[PDB]
């Protein structure tokens, strides 16, 4: 009943990837050894071949995200290998380094042990590697909202110094264990950006500044019915994705009203569009601050321009495009790109990154 | 066959609409003349209260719309006992001059003879009542492109000065005419608003300029299974809809790169954000301009604000919100509305508002 769905997923995922691998005459002679090896074991264990090929394919499936361009320049690192918690906390310690390659990020996914039957080996409570931690205590609001549920679950554990932006730990399970190990993250293999503004002096006044590098350690990895529930993975940040979200947003860092009166304009009246001004200044303030740090980002117009491009790179191959409009359009300016003016459809392709549950509450 | 699917949308409408107007025990008598008047005659007239309430409740579905909070101050005029095209014109002019008020608008609908069986008694040309023309000879672009096709058939009709703010002809077919008519809008009818910037002098040297109030004329109205093909129907602008969309769109009037040069940013790099600041200082002088005019306009943060109190509005009286978030948000800041952070059922109810073919190619 288990084993039949995997065999099925299996079918569909060799097939799929020995013909783009220009492999197709080889899948006979894989589909029977994992055939046998899913009689056998239960399971299959992909070639470093398909492993790879597959989370780029997940990439390339991913509805939700408009830097597909590069799904095949993804840097795959198969450490499906480790068994101990000091070789994960090294594992992730590499991946931030090698993913930040000193500013010049590369895309790189890490993958662990996939599930067993059902088992995860390795299970990673951070959202991404690198995330600042939140605080609220009496209606005292201090760093990440968003991250304020992870953040009593690590205080819990016995790790914050209750700065704006304290460095949550790393902290993952091991089969077998019932609590979480937590890793408090090297500093010097952690690059942050100070917020500046090409024109306004007292932009720096606000002491803002984000981290180099987004790499997302919560979801789940799905290859021909192999769950890799461990596997984090990263690109470069948007610029939207900081000044237009985590910096602004009322339920994060909620800065809108600050950029306003250090930018001189009045936050007064819905009608003078202060909050979209601000906006503006402090989406162009967090580009201008990665690109003077030299750390890889890219504006919401040029990612557009990039994933037309993958759109025509899909027709022109003969694969559906698959999208989720609602999160493709950056939220500056949406109409100011092609997305914003065609459609996109939402289906579901698998291999592809899925949510989990979390693990704690 | 016909008369079936009449008989129900009937039956469903007028229960609905007598339940919300508290006339719920004179339903099985008006359903009983109603069954009777469609056996006999194929269809059936609403009541004035039935057609206004119909329509208000119209406007209160449109899943596109975020200024549904007014929706039961809608005023209706009932024309259906227009025959002529003197009638028509004049019923048109008088739409226009009643919703514009004199810049104090007021959200407004005209109501023409329903469609009889399938044949519409007067059949609307114009996406709105006032809208500018658009040429587009030898490479040579004048006014407003979305208005190509339809300058284009007026001028078959013997009817433009090429500025790029000619006003198009009312133009309208009768029952029982091969060709529509056409008929010059007068001008003492028509507010247009000059842009000018609050802090920018140079913006007047651009030399744009809008129309006070848009008056969509081409939307099926549907009640109660009967088709009011012919229905325009006003509110008031959204600063958005002129500033992000009818003068900054690349098929519109295109104007990012001119407003850049008159606020004296460069329009060179991507990552200079200057498409973003553009689009918010043209977006503040549209609503400057139609303040200082003394015309009804809403920026998109107030109206998102009015919309919220809709969707309260709405579960306090135990209906069921529908919408549609791809139109809810708006195309500057949509992130920084609560719509941009919610979903929406974009379930389809009646009454409703609907396209139609148009009858020009
Ligand atoms: C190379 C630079 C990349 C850029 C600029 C980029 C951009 C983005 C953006 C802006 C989002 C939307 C998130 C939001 O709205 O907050 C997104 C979603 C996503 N990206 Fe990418 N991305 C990149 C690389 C990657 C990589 C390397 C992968 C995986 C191998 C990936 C997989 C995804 C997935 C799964 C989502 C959806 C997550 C969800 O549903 O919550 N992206 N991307
Ligand atoms: C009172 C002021 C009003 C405001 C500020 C408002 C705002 C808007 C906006 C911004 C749109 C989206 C159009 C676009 O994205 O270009 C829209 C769509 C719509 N509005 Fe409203 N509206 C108002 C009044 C009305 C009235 C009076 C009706 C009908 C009685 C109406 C029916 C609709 C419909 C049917 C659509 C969707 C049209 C389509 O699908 O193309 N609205 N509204
Ligand atoms: N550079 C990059 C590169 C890769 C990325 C991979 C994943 C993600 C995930 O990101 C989010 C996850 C959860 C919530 C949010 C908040 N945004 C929501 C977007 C949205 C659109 C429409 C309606 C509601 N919400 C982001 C980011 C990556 N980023
Ligand atoms: N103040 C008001 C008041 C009432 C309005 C009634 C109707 C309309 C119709 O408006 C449009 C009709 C056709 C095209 C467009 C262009 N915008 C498209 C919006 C969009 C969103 C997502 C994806 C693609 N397109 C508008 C306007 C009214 N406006
Ligand atoms: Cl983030
Ligand atoms: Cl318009």
């Amino acid at each position: 009943e288990e084993k039949e769905i995997l065999w099925n997923e299996a079918k569909a995922f060799i097939a799929a990837c020995y013909q783009e691998l220009g492999k197709a005459a080889e899948v006979k002679d894989r589909l029977a050894d994992i055939k046998s090896e899913i009689d056998l074991t239960g399971s299959y264990v992909h070639t470093k071949e398909e492993l790879e090929h597959g989370a780029k394919m997940a990439w390339r499936n991913s509805n939700r995200c408009i830097g597909r361009l590069f799904w095949n320049s993804l840097n795959v690192i198969d450490r499906r290998d480790v068994r101990t918690k000091e070789e994960v906390r090294d594992a992730l310690f590499h991946h931030i380094e090698t993913a930040t390659n000193n500013g010049k990020i590369r895309p790189t996914i890490t993958i662990f042990p996939p599930e067993e039957k059902g088992e995860k080996q390795v299970e990673i409570w951070n959202h991404q590697l690198i995330r600042y931690a939140g605080y609220e205590s009496d209606g005292e609001r201090i760093g990440d909202p968003a991250s304020c549920s992870l953040t009593a679950a690590c205080e819990e554990l016995g790790w914050g110094e209750r700065t704006d932006f304290d460095l949550l730990p790393l902290i993952f399970r091991m089969k077998g264990d019932e609590q979480p190990v937590w890793y408090e993250l090297p500093r010097s293999l952690v690059i942050e950006v100070p917020i500046t503004h090409p024109d306004i002096e007292a932009f720096s006044d606000l002491e803002l500044k984000w981290y180099g590098v987004p790499i997302i350690s919560d979801m789940k990895l799905e290859v021909g019915g192999i769950h890799y529930n461990a596997a984090p993975f990263n690109g470069w940040y948007m610029g939207t994705e900081i000044g237009a979200r985590n910096l602004a947003d009322e339920k994060r860092y909620d800065k809108l009203k600050k950029v306003a009166s250090v930018i001189g304009i009045a936050a007064d009246y819905n009608t003078d569009l202060w909050k979209d001004q601000a906006l503006v200044e402090l989406n162009k303030a967090v580009l201008h601050s990665y690109k003077k740090q030299g750390v890889s980002i890219v504006d919401h117009h040029t990612a557009a321009s990039q994933f037309k491009r993958f759109e025509e790179q899909a027709e022109e191959a003969g694969r559906k495009l698959t999208g989720d409009w609602t999160w493709l359009i950056p939220p500056i300016s949406p109409a100011a790109t092609h997305i914003f003016h065609r459609s996109y459809d939402n289906s579901i392709v698998k291999p592809n990154y899925f949510y989990q549950d979390k693990p704690y509450e």
